[PDB]
Formats: structure tokens, sequence, C-alpha cells
């Protein structure tokens, strides 16, 4: 449930704080683009994926990024956002089974094997991201990746950072942290999109750019409370 997700995020962050390793807690951010959504069913057809692993101390530690060719409204959503070419001329990995395995391999290298995997994405994108993972599938069907709210993470993380920094502020609430996240202050950073999206100037809607911007947003919102040396590329734009 969403209530459950929220309590779980709070517990994750508090585990880190209590171990005195909040700055080293690692979080994986994910972003999907989709070509279109089935009219009657919860089926989003994936077009692009990125993931990154982030900690306050190290900033971006790794990034995984790929265009997706699923083979096949589609025109409108796609043309106004990512504008990736539609099937049968779509770019990217066309082996969906291989893609999913490669994504899980990446998440497992980050989080460990034999564990439920946890990733974060904007609240308004959770349904879509789960649907895209399902499209890519399964032993997973019969039975894996929990998709949590990155904005709730930002909120809880900011409050616990401020507690640690002896900076508690009753006036900082989730309206404020949501506002900061949605400002997208690093939208116009050069060189963080994939090559296609640099070519077609739709970097705003590039998954690789998006997970990088979210990382820079976390750093800008919190690393100042913590006396962490920010690193070019990793914490802030190169
Ligand atoms: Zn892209």
């Amino acid at each position: 449930s969403l209530m459950d997700m929220k309590r779980t995020i709070e517990r994750l962050v508090l585990n880190a704080k209590m171990s005195h390793d909040l700055e080293n807690a690692k979080f994986v951010f994910v972003a999907f683009n989709y070509f279109t959504k089935a009219l009657t069913t919860d089926v989003y057809v994936p077009a692009e994926f990125a993931a990154c692993e982030y900690s306050l101390k190290e900033g971006i530690r790794s990034i995984y990024s790929t265009m997706i060719d699923p083979g096949q409204d589609a025109l409108l959503h796609s043309s106004t956002t990512h504008d990736l070419p539609l099937p049968p001329n779509a770019l990217g990995e066309k082996n969906m089974t291989k893609l999913y395995r490669n994504i899980v391999d990446y998440l497992s290298k980050c989080q460990g094997k034999g564990k439920t995997l946890v990733v974060f994405t904007p609240a308004e994108n959770i349904t879509m991201v789960k649907s895209c993972f399902r499209y890519l599938e399964d032993d997973f069907r019969d039975g894996k990746i929990q998709v949590f709210d990155i904005q709730y993470l930002l909120f809880i993380l900011k409050k616990e950072v401020m507690n640690v920094a002896d900076l508690n502020d009753e006036k900082i609430n989730k309206f404020a942290t949501d506002a900061f996240f949605k400002k997208d202050f690093f939208e116009f950073t050069a060189g963080i999109a994939c090559q296609y999206h640099e070519d077609n100037d739709r970097t705003k809607y590039c998954t690789q750019s998006m997970v990088t911007r979210w990382a820079y947003t976390f750093t800008d919102f919190m690393c100042g409370d913590l006396a962490i040396t920010v690193q070019p590329g990793k914490h802030i734009p190169a």
C-alpha cells in the first residue's frame, strides 16, 4: 500500500541515521519513457529507461541507460515529450527478456542478490514505471522490484539530514520539498542526456537526463546541511 511504502521509506532512512551512515545510504532512482498506453488495460509500452545509484556523500555512483525497442495517441504523447521514433523504426534494445535481465543485474549489483529490490521514481510515474517493468516481465510473474516515491524519499531524507545537522525546522514540510523537486533547477545542464536526446533537443524528457537531474536536486537541497564536499559531475554539473 502507499501507507506501507511511506512507513518503509521512513524506516530505511532511520536505519541509516542510527548507524551514523546517512550520508552513505545508497538509493536507486529509475525513469521510464513510454510510447503509448493500452486504451483499456494497465499496459504502458516502454521506450527508454535509466537508473542511477546515488548517495549524499558520493553523489551519482553509477548510471544505467538504454533506449528500448518493443516492436509495437502514441504519436501525440511521444511527439510532445521524448520524441523517440516509433516502431517499426524505434531505437534501442529489442530483446525484452535480455533487457529485463540486464536491468535486474544492475539493480542487484547495487543492492545485493537474494533481496527485494527497491527503486525510486516520481509519485505521478509509479503506476507507469511498474507497468513498464511488468511489460519486461516470468518467474517474477508467478512470484520483485518495489517502486517507491522519490518525492517522499526527498522529504524524509531532508528532515533526517536536518535532524542530524541540528537544523530541525517545523516550517519545512512536504509541500516545500515537493516544490523544490518540481522546480527542476538542473533542467538546463549540458551533456547529461543520451546522444539521441542531445541530437533532437528533447533532453527534458530523456530518462538519462531525468535521473541525473534528480540526483543534482537531492545534492542541492541537502548537501549544504552536511559539510560534504560536492564533486563536479557526481554531485553537481560537470
Ligand atoms: Zn534519452
